[PDB]
């Protein structure tokens, strides 16, 4: 017996195109996307060049009206040159990210000041989500309050962060988060077994004491997102290793392992991978969308999963039950065990449709 | 310049029918919704005969489907007798709603322990909403954490009532709160005017610093919900006067002077009268469904509104700045500038539809 669930959104994932294909591309990141029960992702915009003025806006978006075999949407970058300058395009991307710790030359912000520009900036109504590890999240909380409006924190990793996050909630702020499934299933313990190169991620990886953190306070976790960050293996084991893992194909078996377990509820999960992913970025609903999924399978991840370029994985090993049979996204039969029958260019822009711009006063 | 929004949904309404047609039916209180901008309704239990078994949901069905012109779907209501015989249709329901306070004897509760039952035996997966008024707030909470469950508390009134959901949530409590036009624009600061028959509503009518402790923890309500609750005029102003208000033409326009005066934004107005009545009680998206409507035309609200049978109002006289133009349903106009266009029975039951059934553990 299967069961259904809607169309799953996740709301944090790198697809590489343009400019770093090897890793992954459009084609490749949303075949993983729809194997792992994704019907729509919003791709960061840190690709090369960089999406963070008009005209790499309009090449990404071909790119991806091309290439994507599910929905989606595309976020802007905010760079130490373009506050003031996006009011024409924002509202046609997912929102704005600010890279606020390490990041490439052209998204590195100089200043907290120009932190402050750009949420002064950019259209009030249109959501920004902050890259923001350890101390980062309450700067970024305070330059969010001078400004009078929400932001929305990326990948929570730490104890120290989740609790900063419930004591601004708990004053009222508006402020929502999400975790990744690696700093859920993974911590310090692992590093060993996987060793110092496929290791690096930022946020890094936690302590036993941080994924504790994180379960024991899921009531404060608005949204589950992957952080789909793909490499290759060659490049996670040479002599300067990007950060990143892989994580569209092994996200939701994942999580109903845990489910299964008791751990959080199927509405919990739900809530995380869904609803909450709508309501913060005002995602449309997608027609005739949902996905199949078989709670009982028991299975083992592999080496690699079969979409992903990166084609390696940091889950290698672990024990799972729970896996998607079938996927149908907008009346068409999109992923069937094992086989994407959607090809590149099905997918399309959410922010195109009529339900998919976001409201706001005249 | 008109604004689009989404498909309103209000998670608290009477419609009267069956039993008490003079005072509303399906067809006159779904054409009220339609005129206040709401396309889905979800409809309380407390008829004549109340729906507290399966043979009163099956006529119940029937009558709305014949007679609604908005989407919608059915409560059942708790009683002494029916813990544990609801399981065959509990998934058709919108919820099971629970009367804690004053009610009619059929839906009269004698003990905490049959609320105990109740949480027990309805299944874990579905709704659980309650009438609770201050101590019985605490009390149903804790009926909740003894069955290891959620709840929704209706019509928060009261500043004591507000502040121990904030205490319950900022311990991680899987609790949920709507709120009722009349406790956040009257108060008791109005009986003079409505007089003591007129003024009748359960929760009754806050002080004003009730009033202002509402709008200070706007961030602890999850939604807006109408307490939409016909009676006629000769009823209110007679001997035995019964409790409520008519609201469902005047929620969004209250709602709108509000957010034009700078209260709320329009996207606190939206997770609260659409994301956040979707995600609590698992209700499916409105395909080709949204509503425009006009944020600055100012109007005075009549002695009655068109549409209610109630035809009276406890708003009459004051002043509001928004105004529903034209709502299309599923891709039918169905309300254009005062003129309701789809006929009874155009309405469906969510709950039919394979995308409204909450999902579950095999
Ligand atoms: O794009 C990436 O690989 C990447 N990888 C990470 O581990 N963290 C980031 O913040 C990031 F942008
Ligand atoms: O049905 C009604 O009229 C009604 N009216 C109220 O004012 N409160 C209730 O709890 C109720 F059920
Ligand atoms: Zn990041
Ligand atoms: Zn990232
Ligand atoms: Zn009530
Ligand atoms: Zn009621």
């Amino acid at each position: 017996k299967l069961v259904r669930l809607p169309g799953l959104i996740d709301v944090h994932v790198h697809l590489r195109e343009p400019g770093g294909t090897h890793k992954e591309d459009f084609a490749s990141g949303t075949a993983a996307a729809l194997a792992g029960g994704i019907t729509m992702v919003c791709a960061m915009p840190n690709t090369r060049p960089p999406i963070i003025d008009a005209p790499a806006l309009a090449l990404a978006q071909k790119l991806a009206e091309a290439g994507a075999r599910c929905d989606f949407a595309l976020f802007l970058g905010a760079s130490s040159e373009n506050a003031g300058t996006l009011g024409t395009v924002a509202g046609s991307a997912a929102g704005l990210k600010l890279y606020l710790n390490e990041t490439f030359s052209e998204l590195r912000l100089d200043s907290v000041v120009q932190w402050m520009e750009h949420f002064e900036t950019w259209p009030s109504h249109l959501p920004i989500v902050a890259h923001a590890e350890q101390q980062t999240v309450a700067a970024v909380l305070m330059v969010a309050q001078l400004t009078q409006r929400s932001v929305h924190i990326c990948h929570v990793a730490q104890k120290e962060e989740i609790l900063l996050i419930k004591a601004a909630k708990a004053r009222g702020l508006p402020v929502t988060c999400e975790v990744a499934p690696h700093h859920l299933f993974l911590s310090h313990d692992d590093l060993e077994r996987l060793g110092p190169g496929k290791g690096e991620v930022r946020p890094e990886l936690g302590s036993r004491q941080d994924v504790e953190a994180l379960w024991e306070n899921m009531a404060v976790i608005d949204c589950f997102a992957s952080d789909h960050a793909p490499h290759t293996l060659e490049e996670k084991c040479g002599s300067r290793p990007p950060p990143g893992f892989p994580g569209l194909e092994t996200m939701l078996p994942l999580l109903l392992t845990a489910v299964s377990e008791g751990r959080l509820s199927l509405d919990d999960l739900l809530q995380r991978l869904h609803h909450n992913p709508r309501r913060i970025f005002h995602l449309p609903p997608q027609e005739d969308t949902y996905v199949e999924v078989d709670l009982e399978h028991e299975w083992t991840i592999p080496s690699h999963m079969p979409f992903s370029k990166a084609h390696w994985t940091p889950f290698e090993g672990q024990k799972v039950k729970g896996t998607v049979r079938r996927v149908v996204l907008r009346g068409e039969v999109a992923y069937i065990d094992g086989q994407v029958l959607v090809p590149p260019g099905y997918g399309q822009d959410v922010r195109k449709w009529p339900q998919g711009a976001v409201p706001q006063l005249p």
